[PDB]
C-alpha cells in the first residue's frame, strides 16, 4: 500500500517547452511547485520505471492534498517538473543503495 | 539540412499524473517518433537553444486527423527526446 519518504530539496529543473507561452510561464512560475518529491523507499523490487511511476503519482496526490489552503497549464507544469525531480531522486536513492 | 536526424533511441517511459494518460502512454508509446532532428553542437550551443531548436524542427517536420491526446503525447515525447539528444550530443562535443 503506502508509506512514503520525502526527499531532500533540490534545484528546480529548468525545462524548455515548444509552446512559447508554457516556456515563459514555467520560467516565471517554477517557484510555485515543490522542490521535493515523495517516493517509495529503494528496495529489491525498485527499478527506475516503477520508482518514478510511484513517486510521480504520490507526489502529485500529496500536493493536491497539501494545497487545500487547476489551472490546466499548472497541472501540466507540475507533472513535468515532478517527473524530472523523481528521476533525480531515483539517481540519489539507487546510488546510495548501491 | 542544415538540421541532423538523430539515430533511433529507446522510447522513454514517460509518467503522467492522470491515470488515464499514464496508461495511454504505456499502451500507445510505439506510435510516436523515436528520432529527433537537431542543430549539431558547437561553441554557441547551449541546452537552451539546442533543445528549443530540436523541438521546433522535430515538431514541424512531423507536422507534415489525430486526437488531442496523441498531439499532447507527441509534443511531450519530442520535448523529452530533445533533452536526451542534447545530453548525447553534449558528451560528443565533450
Amino acid at each position: 500500500l503506502g508509506g512514503y519518504m520525502l526527499g531532500s530539496a533540490m534545484s528546480r529543473p529548468i525545462i524548455h517547452f515548444g509552446s512559447d507561452y508554457e516556456d515563459r510561464y514555467y520560467r516565471e512560475n517554477m517557484h510555485r511547485y515543490p522542490n521535493q518529491v515523495y517516493y517509495r523507499p529503494m528496495d529489491e523490487y525498485s527499478n527506475q520505471n516503477n520508482f518514478v511511476h510511484d513517486c510521480v503519482n504520490i507526489t502529485i496526490k500529496q500536493h493536491t492534498v497539501t494545497t487545500t489552503t487547476s489551472t490546466e497549464t499548472d497541472v501540466k507544469m507540475m507533472e513535468r517538473v515532478v517527473e524530472q525531480m523523481c528521476i533525480t531522486q531515483y539517481e540519489r536513492e539507487s546510488q546510495a543503495y548501491y
